């Protein structure tokens, strides 16, 4: 009777992996979760997939004329298998050429993506570490998650807000009468964390449901969360939450339910905003009736939400889909303004939180220590990252950004390691053109993703299961140190990214700076010991690394009474004169003079409603439906798309698209039919999921399906359809969820999806 389980971890949690005769045969949670997490069950598929990159590969046409090839052959050339020595020499020589001719401002290595958890084997960080050791690189600003909110919140609250600990969930359970999931789908989106999910956020949502208190979901779709918690669904048109919030706010004023004392003491600029709210400026009071016409919520329901939010202790939980769209800055600005008018900020169970849906925000912070991690350190060229296509195509172009002007650099080489821009970036067909501009495109990948398929040189990377690492239970509780013990040796000819970059560093003469003379296990011990020392200072005994590593189990910490009772903005509420915010006024900036003075047409000095170019309110005869692109339940973006989880959602071997029965009937579409979706940007195939769980006039296609072009995507990659434009001049965030489309039934034999097979090689 043998213990055949190795414990490791992923973004989707601590994983127990059963190994039989050197082969992985089962994976699942190392710690029982409140809700099953099927993402944990496919380690074997990840290890043994025929979609894996097996050996270093170079495009035929690039091998023939390196750095001087016909780059329009990217994505459609034959691949040549080469040795590691040949591939690494070629990467080094091609990057050296760019460094010699253009310098670091000719190399883009922002390399946005989620890769895998782990303190050491962080592929993106290891790439940037190599780039810095060899002279530097052009990176980026912001991220795709909160590109808008993370720029406006510093102006409004003096802090980034979206990536900070929330009021304790124990306070919510005890004191909140209502939680409002506004653009938030936590039973989907907390199946993962940036480190490794602690699995407790979903447990807390379940406890809140079981207490019988009110859960309200405001969303164009009746999401997995709304269904699984049997919450009250408020259907809303995508991109019309600001009108809805204005109508609620106007009702508060009309019924004397706003907190005038709070607004005077804790905010700046409320009176100027109220003039807009009441129509004194523009002739149009922002009534519940005015709002109902735009957002699709009946006026009497808007008024009843306002009364209930003010009558009960209410937590407004704002998710991020609604700021991933044109004018996205306005949504969380207005949510904070609404919370200010309700006046419950800083009270137990009250106010707002912008990370209750992300990585277990609000789970009480444990007392212990936090492990270290590798860094990129052994720019005027940096740009808001969703301008990447624009940058690659248009060197020298200038844009406005948060009160400054940015000049695009002139990029000759692109290196990606740990992200999938040909799935994650908007307007895929335009990104194809952008990727024809560089002299050389290099990708480290586990699998033959759409991005790998667009490269010149593809280097096979290992999964987490083929190496040793450490992570934490996260992202806020920090309640455990999770070992990531190697399960099997590297498969095929794959290498850890760390080893790839060690070989490149050696060719550049900087190996010693890159490795600091440490082995894998010496790095891990250094990272662990940071937690050990911090825990000791907190009076928490930990095993030393050798004992922890041998035990190969999560090491757990406990939360104390202070963390269980912690209320965000409690100190500000107690005394705002001595605990002011880091803003110009020391208060919540409902009107921001700093933003006003930027004089941007698409972001004013207070939250406001500005119609976007494409949304439910300006659909056309040609494109009569609106689109939303939520995050998927059975993938982390594009990760795990190639595994057996596909069978849990594919419809007729395509990505499912949610379609309301009346929109489907008007087109002769029945549940299960293949359909063609198209926009001005492109077209995709999808499988119809006909359901009343999407608001009429809108369709939902989850992001992350692998682009499989014929241009027409055979598989259903949502970003083939979306617009590539900045949210506004304030943040220049990405704007996928303001989009209009047409759908028609696909007639005849449908094409086979080929993007999970090995690519075309030479004969
Ligand atoms: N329409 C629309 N578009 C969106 C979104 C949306 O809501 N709607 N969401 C946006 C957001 S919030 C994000 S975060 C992005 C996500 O975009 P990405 O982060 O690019 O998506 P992932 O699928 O997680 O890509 C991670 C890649 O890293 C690889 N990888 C994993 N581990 C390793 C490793 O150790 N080494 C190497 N070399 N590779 C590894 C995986 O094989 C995988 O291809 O998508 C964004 N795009
Ligand atoms: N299982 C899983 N979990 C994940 C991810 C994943 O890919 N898979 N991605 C992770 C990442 S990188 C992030 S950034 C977060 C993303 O966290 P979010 O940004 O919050 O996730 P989304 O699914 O984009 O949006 C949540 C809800 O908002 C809705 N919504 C979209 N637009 C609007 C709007 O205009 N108004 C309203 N009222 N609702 C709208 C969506 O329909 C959706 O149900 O999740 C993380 N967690
Ligand atoms: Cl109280
Ligand atoms: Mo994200
Ligand atoms: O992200």
């Amino acid at each position: 009777a043998e213990m055949k389980t190795v414990v490791t971890a992923a973004h989707w949690g601590s994983i127990g992996v059963v190994v039989q005769d050197g082969k992985v045969v089962k994976s699942g949670p190392a710690i029982e979760p409140a809700v099953p997490n099927e993402l944990q069950t496919v380690v074997a598929d990840q290890l043994y997939s025929e979609a894996r990159v097996k050996c270093p590969m170079v495009r035929k046409g690039f091998l023939a004329n390196p750095g001087k090839s016909d780059t329009t052959m990217r994505g459609r050339d034959e691949w040549v298998r080469v040795s590691w020595d040949e591939a690494l020499d070629l990467v080094h020589n091609q990057l050296k050429r760019v460094r010699d001719e253009h310098g670091s401002t000719g190399i883009f290595a922002g390399s946005y993506g989620w890769f895998s958890c782990g303190s050491l084997h962080a592929s993106r960080t290891l790439l940037q570490r190599y780039m810095n050791a060899t002279g530097g690189f052009v990176g980026h600003k912001g991220d795709y998650s909160t590109g808008a909110a993370q720029v406006i919140m510093p102006h409004v609250l003096g802090t980034i807000e979206v990536y900070e600990q929330q009021t304790s969930w124990e306070s919510i359970l005890e004191s909140s009468d209502i939680i409002v999931l506004w653009s938030a789908n936590p039973l989907t989106t907390m199946r993962i964390a940036w480190m490794s999910t602690d699995q407790k956020g979903i447990e807390y949502f379940k406890k809140f449901q079981a207490s019988g208190k009110r859960i309200i979901c405001i969303d164009p779709q009746k999401s997995e969360t709304c269904q699984m918690l049997n919450a009250e669904w408020i259907p809303v048109n995508t991109a019309t939450d600001v009108p809805l919030m204005l109508g609620i706010a106007h009702t508060l004023v009309e019924q004397g339910k706003h907190d005038k004392d709070f607004l005077k003491k804790y905010t700046s600029g409320y009176a100027k905003f109220e003039e807009y709210l009441l129509g004194k400026t523009d002739g149009q009071p922002k009534t519940a009736e005015w709002a109902a016409k735009i957002c699709g919520v009946p006026a009497e329901t808007i008024k009843q939400l306002a009364a209930d939010f003010a009558s009960k202790r209410t937590m407004l939980m704002g998710g991020w889909g609604m700021q991933r769209q044109r004018h996205g800055e306005q949504t969380h600005w207005m949510l904070v303004t609404l919370a200010s008018m309700l006046g419950q900020i800083g009270l137990p169970g009250g106010g707002f939180g912008l990370s209750y849906h992300y990585s277990n925000g609000g789970v009480p912070t444990a007392t212990g220590g936090i492990i270290g991690s590798i860094t990129a350190s052994p720019s005027k060229s940096a740009f808001p990252l969703a301008r990447i296509a624009d940058v690659l195509l248009h060197p020298g172009k200038k844009i406005q950004y948060n009160g400054t002007e940015i000049t695009y650099p002139d990029i000759k080489a692109v290196y990606w390691a740990g992200g999938n821009p040909f799935v994650h970036h908007q307007d895929t067909n335009t990104l194809v053109k952008a990727f024809q501009k560089p002299d050389v495109v290099i990708v480290n990948e586990v699998n033959w993703t759409p991005t790998a398929r667009m490269a010149d040189i593809v280097l096979p990377a290992t999964t987490s299961y083929e190496r040793n690492d450490l992570t934490m239970a996260g992202d806020y509780s920090m309640m455990s140190v999770y070992p990531m013990k190697q399960v099997v040796p590297p498969q095929f000819e794959a290498k850890n990214d760390y080893d790839i970059f060690v070989e490149l560093a050696k060719r550049a003469g900087v190996e010693e700076q890159y490795t600091e003379g440490k082995t894998e296990m010496e790095w891990l011990e250094e990272f662990y010991n940071a937690a050990f020392s911090a825990a000791r200072a907190n009076r928490v005994a930990m095993p030393r690394f050798d004992k922890f590593w041998a035990e190969n189990k999560p090491l757990s910490f406990e939360a104390g009474e202070a963390a269980k009772k912690w209320v965000r903005y409690g100190e500000f509420r107690e005394d705002p004169l001595l605990n002011p915010l880091g803003t110009p006024s020391g208060k919540i900036e409902i009107f921001s003079d700093v933003v006003e003075k930027m004089n941007y047409n698409d972001c004013k000095g207070h939250p406001s409603w500005m119609e976007p170019e494409e949304f439910a309110g300006n659909v056309t005869e040609e494109y009569p439906l609106a689109l939303v692109t939520p995050h998927p339940y059975y993938r982390l973006h594009s990760q795990l798309a190639h595994t057996s989880l596909r069978q849990k959602y594919a419809v007729n071997d395509r990505e499912p698209v949610m379609i309301h029965p009346e929109d489907a009937a008007a087109r002769g579409i029945k549940d299960g039919d293949i359909v063609r979706i198209h926009s001005k940007r492109g077209q995709v195939l999808a499988g119809a999921a006909v359901t009343e769980n999407i608001i009429k006039g809108t369709v939902a296609l989850h992001e992350g399906a692998w682009y499989d072009p014929m241009p027409l995507c055979k598989n259903g990659c949502a970003n083939v359809l979306t617009r590539d434009e900045g949210t506004s001049k304030l943040a220049q965030g990405n704007s996928p969820n303001t989009c209009i489309v047409q759908i028609e039934k696909f007639i005849g034999v449908a094409p086979e999806v080929t993007v999970f097979k090995q690519p075309k090689q030479v004969a």
